């Protein structure tokens, strides 16, 4: 179930972040900064709207959607964005457009972590989270 996602999840290993916010136009002190964070994510529901919150020591978010509805997002680097959350072969799929542009963050748990695989053109990283009590 979905609810195998929900709870608080830090960071335990990053390959390529660098790549996908170099992708993004993300600026090189930005990028500096967030090689180095471990954030947290929390994942909580309440009927059938998610929250998804990040934490760290350099930036915050957080998002409520609805399964399979569209939203708008203003992202941490303000990109407006139009989004959609869903469950695709038990693998949460947060898909962001604008201008045409696409990024996929993809959620999946593999021997009780949480793998997210962010993909932006040819810009793929992959995160690893362990969760927390
Ligand atoms: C989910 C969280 C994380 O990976 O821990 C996170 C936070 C912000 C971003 C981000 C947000 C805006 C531009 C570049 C990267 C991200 F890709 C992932
Ligand atoms: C990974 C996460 C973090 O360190 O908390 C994060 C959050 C915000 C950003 C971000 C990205 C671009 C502009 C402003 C902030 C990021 F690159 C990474």
């Amino acid at each position: 179930m979905v609810d195998a996602f929900l709870g608080t999840w830090k960071l335990v290993d990053s390959k390529n972040f660098d790549d996908y916010m170099k992708s993004l136009g993300v600026g090189f002190a930005t990028r500096q900064v967030a090689s180095m964070t471990k954030p947290t994510t929390i994942i909580e529901k309440n009927g059938d709207i998610l929250t998804l919150k990040t934490h760290s020591t350099f930036k915050n978010t957080e998002i409520s959607f609805k399964l399979g509805v569209e939203f708008d997002e203003t992202t941490a680097d303000d990109r407006k964005v139009k989004s959609i959350v869903t469950l695709d072969g038990g693998k949460l799929v947060h898909l962001q457009k604008w201008d045409g542009q696409e990024t996929t963050l993809v959620r999946e748990l593999i021997d009780g972590k949480l793998i997210l695989t962010l993909t932006h053109g040819t810009a793929v990283c992959t995160r690893t989270y362990e969760k927390e009590a």
